């Protein structure tokens, strides 16, 4: 077992959110995919098989989904179709993605609170925060 599994396997649904669309206006998803992944209520899929990690994100607007090892660079193609280098690891307890693009940088990161997963988005003093439980 692993502090990672403990916190974080599972499937999580998303209960709120809070600024989002700025977020989503920093890092510059256009108006027509902002108001339709806006309205998303994604599921969150986390899994762990020996180094390799999952994170799926389902919903009406999209299905994505990555695989990676902590530490170590992958290319990812993002919901908003940025090509971002991403790079994730564990500080702490909170699982700490980065993505680069284009001179440009944003981290998401993942935290347990209590009986909630919080995803807490930041670009450029924008932070959106998305809670997600169990489902
Ligand atoms: O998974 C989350 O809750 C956290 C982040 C997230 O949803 N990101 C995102 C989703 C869809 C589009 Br389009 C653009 C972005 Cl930046
Ligand atoms: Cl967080």
């Amino acid at each position: 077992g692993s502090h990672m599994c403990d916190a974080f396997v599972g499937t999580w649904k998303l209960v709120s959110s809070e600024n989002f669309d700025d977020y989503m206006k920093e890092v510059g998803v256009g108006f027509a995919t902002r108001k339709v992944a806006g309205m998303a209520k994604p599921n969150m899929i986390i899994s762990v098989n020996g180094d390799v990690i999952t994170i799926k994100s389902e919903s009406t607007f999209k299905n994505t989904e990555i695989s990676f090892i902590l530490g170590q660079e992958f290319d990812e193609v993002t919901a908003d179709d940025r090509k971002v280098k991403s790079t994730i690891t564990l500080d702490g307890g909170v699982l700490v993605h980065v993505q680069k693009w284009d001179g440009k940088s944003t981290t998401i990161k993942r935290k347990r609170e209590d009986d909630k997963l919080v995803v807490e988005c930041v670009m450029k003093g924008v932070t959106s925060t998305r809670v997600y439980e169990r489902a």
